[PDB]
């Protein structure tokens, strides 16, 4: 009824900015839009920029939920979709951060000529170790015992993942301020969205990306290592990589400053 609406209400759509060219930013795992807060307005001088959230989240209607659509990341990955085609987008930049990465990259197999570019914020193709061909950072039984540990008790697993993912003592308030963000988010659309993200393996599928990726490798990141990020370099066939200074798995909260540095060199570079 009325879907271009319903989508952007579903998704929480909106649209700043002005330009030729738009920048979708997807938000990574238990983030909302705002956590683009402090990158996403330096463009919006040259560019409409485009933000959204995946469902459940918080201040979420949480009516717009399906049980089966999201069980994996193609959920996921069509609602991006969905705001393309409500946006009546013929093309666009698209921002993401961690499993927002692959969602994207996902979306873009699936509608290539959708993306002119991909800028991946610290993605992951599998958080799974996998020696000697593969480096994911995790064994299944750690990332089951944080599944567990998300079921028995999500408040203290909030604070435990907040921590492993900034990777940084000395910065209390980004910190907090995540930790925050998950336990604000519904915990059982979590716990099915950590499933379906921490669990999957999509390493097959880099092959097939069409669109042109770069590739925002942090340091000392626990959740996607340097390792990572170099494998996705080469097995992407157009790509390219960049190691930040930036340090933890969330640089566009942590280290803003670099994070729209290295974004606007890349977009100053191809357009």
């Amino acid at each position: 009824a009325g879907h271009m609406t319903s989508i952007l209400s579903r998704n929480h759509v909106k649209v700043k900015g002005s330009g030729k060219a738009s920048i979708m930013f997807a938000p990574g795992f238990g983030c909302d839009q705002s956590v683009w807060n402090a990158v996403a307005p330096a463009f919006e001088e040259d560019h409409r920029v485009i933000l959204f959230d995946y469902v459940g989240s918080g201040h979420s209607d949480l009516r717009a939920y399906d049980l089966n659509r999201y069980q994996t990341l193609d959920g996921y990955a069509q609602d991006v979709l969905d705001v393309c085609e409500a946006l009546d987008l013929k093309e666009t930049v698209f921002v993401g951060h961690s499993v927002g990465a692959l969602i994207g990259m996902l979306a873009s197999i699936r509608r290539p000529e959708l993306f002119s570019h991909l800028v991946m914020v610290g993605p992951s193709p599998c958080y799974l170790n996998d020696p000697p061909e593969y480096y994911g950072g995790f064994e299944e039984e750690q990332l089951l015992g944080l599944l567990e540990m998300m079921e028995k008790n999500y408040i203290g697993w909030a604070t435990v993942f907040a921590a492993t993912v900034l990777n940084q003592p000395d910065r209390p308030e980004i910190k907090e301020e995540l930790e925050s963000r998950f336990c604000s988010t519904d915990p059982v659309i979590a716990r099915q969205f950590a499933k379906a993200a921490f669990f999957s393996d999509h390493r097959e599928d880099l092959s097939k990306v069409t669109v042109p990726s770069l590739i925002l490798q942090c340091a000392d990141d626990i959740i996607a290592p340097a390792t990572v990020g170099k494998y996705m370099h080469q097995h992407l066939p157009y790509s390219s990589l960049k190691q930040m200074e930036a340090r933890g798995h969330c640089p566009h909260m942590s280290h803003p400053d670099e994070t729209i540095q290295l974004i606007g060199d890349y977009l100053k570079a191809h357009v």
